[PDB]
């Protein structure tokens, strides 16, 4: 599974309107490359790879004329530095969650104005097909999304009228959605990876102030336990997993758009401050492919 020449890319964000930035850093050395940027801004989009590509999805942008929430797909190849359009969604998505299982991509929930979705649709690359797959249980913008085991979950987020402590697993086989422990924290604009085997979820909103608390699923024991909180409150955070540790980048504390980048060591239960984002941002998408060449 571990590779060289692999490193951190975030797409879109927001920071007074919606961004296109696509920068990609590099754990090895310390350095952030910026690439091409998107054809089109959005921030509350998610990311994700898939054959060593990268994916946009989802999202909303918010420019100083309007905000036109999305339902584009859009693919970033690192070997030519070039974003191509896919088939969009058959709905707008912002606020999105997405997970990858076995190649598929899985569109979560988000917004669309005032209408929050339980849909969920599943991406088929070599076909370049959307097909929706069934609801979630619970209304969802902002979700959380981490895929384990070939299942995805489906963690907190805000339904229109509360913050969730929710959470849900989809059972592809059975194109089934359950409820499964409820987490101990309300988060809604949490980030949820996978590490181990466990479903981590750090940070988020209360509907009062952004957290900097981080809990985890053991999908064997249902359970779920804090583990040591970040350094920084924030929600809207990115976060992905690189060479068996949580990277969260960004978001927003209620005060600032953060430029942190914390790094989460679950053999020594510790963050570490590892870098800063070229600027404060929140809303990103961010995923794991090699360096472009
Ligand atoms: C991508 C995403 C996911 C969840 C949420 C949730 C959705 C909800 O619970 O109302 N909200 C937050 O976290 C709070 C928040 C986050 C970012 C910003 C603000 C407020 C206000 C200033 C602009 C930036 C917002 C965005």
């Amino acid at each position: 599974a571990p590779k060289v020449g692999r490193l951190i890319y975030t797409a879109g964000g927001y920071f007074r309107q919606s961004l296109s930035y696509l920068e990609a850093y590099n754990p090895s050395d310390g350095t952030w490359l910026r690439l091409a940027d998107l054809q089109v801004p959005r921030s509350g989009l998610a990311g994700c790879v898939v054959g060593g590509l990268l994916y946009a999805v989802g999202g909303r942008n918010n420019s100083p004329d309007g905000n036109t929430d999305s339902s584009a797909l859009d693919c970033y190849n690192p070997m030519t530095n070039q974003w191509s359009p896919c088939a969009p969604m058959s709905v707008p998505r912002n606020r999105i969650g997405v997970g990858v299982i076995d190649g598929h991509i899985y569109a979560v929930g988000g917004s669309h104005g005032c209408i929050h979705h339980n849909s969920v649709e599943r991406y088929e690359p070599e076909r370049d097909e959307w097909h929706l797959v069934a609801p979630m249980l619970t209304r969802r913008i902002g979700v959380g999304v981490a895929v384990l085991n070939r299942l995805l979950y489906a963690v907190g987020g805000f339904d229109g009228t509360n913050r969730l402590n929710s959470a849900e697993c989809y059972y592809p086989e059975r194109n089934e959605w359950r409820m499964i422990t409820a987490m101990n924290t309300i988060r809604s604009g949490a980030g949820v990876c996978v590490l181990h085997n466990c479903i981590y979820a750090a940070g988020g909103y209360d509907g009062q102030d952004q957290l900097n608390s981080v809990e985890r699923y053991d999908v064997e024991t249902e359970t779920w336990t804090f583990v040591a909180p970040m350094k920084h409150r924030r929600s809207a955070l990115g976060i992905t997993v690189h060479q068996g540790r949580i990277y969260v980048l960004g978001g927003y504390d209620g005060h600032t758009f953060l430029d942190s980048v914390e790094c989460y060591d679950p053999d020594t239960d510790t963050w570490s401050e590892v870098t800063r984002m070229t600027s404060g941002r929140s809303g990103v998408g961010v995923a794991v492919t090699m360096e472009p060449c």
